[PDB]
């Protein structure tokens, strides 16, 4: 009876999905896939693969599902099917603890830009005047880069970087006073030893503009989408996602109801 589906991942984006000794895949998405497959009553094989042909391999029926921090976009929806989201994009600020900026009492608030925009707009105003005149770092060509441009332009000096590590290295130096980045990336980076003193400050921002992550499936595989959708829904309500999210990321990525069928 039981379905045997192959799940593809990148294997090079810790703590979401990362490589092992001979071939042991680990991370948030691996523990989540194992959990969803148990909810589905399916046998699953997780394979790591270069993103290049992940993709023609899925449309070619070599793979049946993709779990590689894959954002739902209008372009991807034209070519592939998507499950309901299993993670929502979250951005936050990090400063050095010994700095006067380390006390934005907006900790540890979490505001949706879609369902709590009122609380979000009031919070970004509190921040814009606290951060007034400061040099804020960000990785160029991201949702955090766009967010900082839309709401924090004029209030702060914005410096774009080509990696999170490069802006984090200039925060410890004093070159930058604050960084804004994906909260899963940020909490991981501040665990590095040359990153001691740095801490997550102010509120967490979630919303559709930060994107959402879901399972990539064949556009024709409507039954597999129905199976993933039921398991994702159950994993969201019983707190399986919150658990794994906090375990790997120290932040809760569980999405909201409005990102439904
Ligand atoms: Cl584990
Ligand atoms: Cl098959
Ligand atoms: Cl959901």
């Amino acid at each position: 009876q039981e379905k045997s589906i192959t799940i593809a991942t990148e294997g090079g984006y810790a703590p979401w999905n990362f490589s092992g000794p001979g071939g042991k895949l680990d991370g948030f998405e691996i523990d989540l896939a194992n959990a969803l497959c148990e909810k589905m009553k399916a046998k699953c094989q997780i394979v790591a693969q270069n993103w290049d042909g992940i993709m023609p391999s899925l449309t070619g029926k070599k793979y049946d599902a993709i779990m590689a921090a894959m954002s739902v976009t209008p372009k991807r929806q034209e070519v592939i099917g998507f499950s309901i989201p299993y993670a929502a994009g979250i951005n936050g600020f990090a400063v050095m603890g010994d700095s006067k900026l380390a006390e934005m009492p907006g900790l540890g608030e979490t505001y949706s830009l879609d369902s709590q925009a009122d609380a979000a707009k009031k919070a970004i105003a509190d921040i814009s005047s606290f951060l007034n005149g400061t040099t804020v770092g960000v990785q160029g060509s991201t949702t955090a880069s766009t967010f900082l441009d839309k709401y924090f332009k004029g209030s702060v000096d914005i410096k774009e970087y080509k990696s999170v590590e490069e802006h984090n290295l200039d925060l410890t130096s004093g070159r930058l006073d604050a960084v804004l980045a994906n909260a899963t990336v940020l909490a991981a980076a501040i665990e590095k030893p040359e990153m001691k003193g740095a801490k997550l400050v102010g509120p967490l921002f979630s919303g559709g503009e930060f994107g959402v992550v879901a399972v990539g499936l064949r556009k024709e595989d409507t039954a597999l989408k129905a199976d993933f959708d039921a398991a994702i829904k159950a994993a969201s309500e019983d707190g399986t996602i919150k658990t794994l999210s906090l375990k790997w990321f120290k932040v809760d990525v569980t999405p909201q109801h409005h990102h439904h069928h």
